[PDB]
């Protein structure tokens, strides 16, 4: 009977994402609780996940609401299409946070000129289907690494040429040498809804918090 | 032209894959908790990494040769698969550790046949591996991926059971859950990628077998 929603359980989302539902009335206590923790003012349960899991539990109905960057929702659903799934989900609202790009960054010293000169690059990246569509979109071959973290360090650990890397402020392209040459993707946080229909009581009381979130 | 492998940076097969590698004459340091490491004596380099890229390093020829549970590297192969890839590997070696097992786990207090899985939500790190076992045994299910925290999906009435990898060595009696049926059995491997090594490199990694063989039979 509780509404089940999924939030980044450490990373960029969390805080804001915490933040926001307290916003909106939802109060909860965040200590350490491996998965779930229980609103104690309202029929809502907050689970907190790795963030590369929430579009999935979406997907498969597993939890009815989620806050989760347009970036790992979007690597996600290509990953689903391309299995031959047909994952859906309801866009409920973009949010004012999560702001972030994925960009192609090359070592410092290199001469940068066009796309073209990623051309036959071995590049790394935690982003392989959204790195793979941008490439195939402007005719570019490569071949690809993937790393699920240290992506900076791929060129410096001569696995890669270049690296396709989800970037905020700059400061960690600077701290390896790096500089970003191209984005590929911008990126924001969003609240979505799984594709089938809630229960009665469950659809309202999301109803109320869209409410609030708009307010 | 040095010889890169891939080895889990931290976690259940870390320190047995450092280890074997010292076992078999590969001497390195490790300076700091980062993705390479060298050795002192061979023109190798030691990628540490976590274990689930592994696979993907060897089918997409970014790595020589991957230490990697059994599980993973099949998990990720029938993930490629489904996308309409063509993974690649050689399997050199069936190593002495990561022994562990996936399990179909109900809560403890359930009344458990398989197809008292049917219908259930099934929660699990392994979704591909889950997958086929079910459709093998048609057995109907409702999928729960999660990364991390599996074995607390039921208690927190987010599945119903688990697919849930198990260490050779322990149990799920303190999690309050029983194994019902295993799906896969898993150790750590050496892989090598598809393409083939120059002749100077393909030299170093026969070496290292000989020895991989040798340090087996003296640990048993
Ligand atoms: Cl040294
Ligand atoms: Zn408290
Ligand atoms: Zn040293």
């Amino acid at each position: 009977t509780r509404l089940r929603i999924a939030i980044q359980k450490s990373g960029r989302l969390s805080k804001e994402s915490i933040e926001l539902l307290s916003e909106c009335g939802v109060k909860m206590h965040i200590h350490e609780q491996s998965l779930i923790a229980f609103s104690t003012n309202l029929p809502i349960d907050i689970l907190r996940v790795r963030d590369d899991d929430i579009p999935g539990l979406i997907f498969d109905g597993v939890v009815d609401l989620g806050i989760i960057g347009e970036n790992v929702l979007e690597e996600n659903e290509l990953e689903r299409q391309s299995l031959g799934e047909n994952p859906s989900y309801k866009l409920l609202k973009k949010l004012d946070f999560g702001y972030c790009r994925l960009s192609l960054a090359l070592p410092q010293e290199n001469k940068f000129q066009n796309l073209k000169d990623f051309e036959g690059l071995r590049i790394a990246t935690s982003y392989p289907q959204l790195l793979k569509r941008f490439m195939k979109e402007n005719g570019i071959n490569y071949k690809n690494c993937t790393l699920t973290g240290s992506v900076e360090v791929a060129p410096r650990a001569n696995l890669a040429d270049a690296i396709c890397d989800l970037v905020s402020s700059g400061a960690t392209l600077q701290a390896n040498n790096l500089k970003e040459v191209k984005v590929i993707y911008e990126s924001r946080a969003c609240l979505i809804q799984k594709e089938n229909a809630l229960s009665k009581e469950k659809q309202a009381l999301v109803d109320k918090i869209m409410l609030r979130v708009a307010g």
